[PDB]
């Protein structure tokens, strides 16, 4: 039978690739009328997916960026066990290969990164593994710092051996409030049945206490330009993460922006808050793609 | 009236009169056409507002009425050199001088921008006026003691001294941390204008009252910001630009950090210089269409 999207779906009715474990990840484009500028690969948080970026990419796509997308292992459209994965590092390997693809069919561009929380880890590794090679990074709360997570906490590390005893054990849902102070988006959020709500599985929570750990061994080598937008009420990314980043990340062109009481998800927060996110978004990466 | 130490009478240079009757030597640097906006330029310790002319003329090429004084002790203006009576002075006389202006230019926006010991004093100036004014620069702004510096124990030390000794120089700075731009520190140690002699113990005093007024004046500072950082300054720690961003309440704050950059970002290394400029350029220019 033909391969399908975990939602029954065909592939061969959708755009998409096959990864180097032979697991099929939808794909998303948004491409504009003339020859494009540049290249902007645009990474999503875990738990949801690459739909939930169309206005953002219709934004960069009017700056005549051609921007393109998947939906990580494990999430939306794509294959895979939900909401899980054998090493992060798959994350990253398949950005990589989407990357390498866009860029044999469209030689000389410059290539820029866009991430979101988790996402915003996979675009910091995916830089880091290629150093010179992306023009520019994006990130939207991007996770950097494990959440105040005890020692005694970690020792879920004895519970992963448990989640091979127990493998579906979770640390438990989130409260979805704490995501947006924007109500509506919430409930958006809430209703998108390509989001997976379930709670962080153990060894998910795993694999992105791996992220955070590589994350801070690579900073030492980061220098891509970046702009990083934080929000300071944000309980899912602490803000305190924003301001390492700004300080071990060795780039030479690096910029904050912390946005006062916002919560998590800022591209879809309070009008006045994603209005000027779009706008700094914007102005940051046109500037960089007259250069 | 009387002469300045070169000879000359303060009433022949354009000045002002400030409420203790000391003149301070003013400079304005006019656009032709009429102005989109006016911009205080307060300078830092030690030095004055001649600093600040490649600046100021980027400024007014903006279309921008740039004003400054040069602060009391300091440049071309009265009183003995790097001393005051109490730190508000300088901030009073920063209002004097924006109070006059914005007399001769009803409605027109005001910003201002400071470096070092002059951004301490913006800070102070903005949380003065809560919602006065259009925007703030600062440049590596001091926020913060030195570490050993504020203890209960140093302060009744230079206290005590201050009761004999209130000239007794704290010794001078090594002017190769101002800026890796060697030909820089070569001018700011040749100009007759910038005194390089070490800090009085009372004028110690004074700039401690400026940090503890800062930290308490950050709750309440809601004007706009840029905040430029080098990474290795050795006179404003980078840690004190991460806590202004934190500490602030205001809803558009950015910051900027120069890695590997030292104190005088405007007279750094020429990468660093002008991207300053440019920075500074596009963020003024975001807040002057919006007049």
């Amino acid at each position: 039978s033909p391969r399908r999207t975990p939602q029954s779906i065909p592939y061969q009715d959708l755009p998409h690739l096959v990864n180097a474990d032979g697991q099929y990840l939808f794909c998303r484009y948004w491409k504009p009328t003339g020859t494009p500028k540049a290249l902007i690969f645009v990474s999503h948080g875990a738990g949801e997916h690459s739909g939930r970026y169309e206005e953002l990419a219709r934004m960069l796509m009017g700056l005549d960026l051609l921007v393109f997308a998947h939906d990580h292992v494990g999430h939306g459209q794509s294959e895979g066990e939900r909401m899980v994965v054998s090493d992060f590092h798959v994350f990253v390997r398949d950005v990589l290969q989407h990357v390498d693809s866009m860029q044999k069919d469209y030689p000389g561009l410059p290539v820029f990164l866009l991430g979101h929380s988790m996402g915003g880890a996979i675009a910091i590794l995916t830089a880091a593994e290629r150093p010179g090679h992306f023009a520019g990074m994006v990130l939207i709360s991007p996770l950097v710092l494990a959440n105040p997570e005890s020692a005694t906490t970690f020792k879920v590390l004895a519970a992963k051996v448990l989640n091979l005893v127990l493998p579906n054990l979770s640390l438990g849902p989130i409260d979805s409030s704490v995501l947006s102070r924007n109500k509506t988006e919430v409930d958006i959020y809430n209703s998108d049945p390509l989001i997976c709500r379930a709670g962080l599985k153990v060894c998910f929570g795993i694999q992105l206490l791996n992220a955070v750990s590589r994350v801070e061994r690579a900073l030492p080598k980061l220098t891509v330009p970046f702009l990083l937008l934080q929000g300071s009420a944000d309980r899912l990314c602490d803000s305190k993460g924003a301001y390492l980043l700004m300080e071990l990340a060795k780039s030479q062109d690096k910029t904050l922006k912390i946005y006062e009481g916002a919560y998590h998800v800022l591209h879809k927060e309070l009008p006045e808050v994603t209005n000027s996110v779009f706008h700094e978004i914007n102005m940051w990466v046109s500037q960089r793609t007259a250069t």
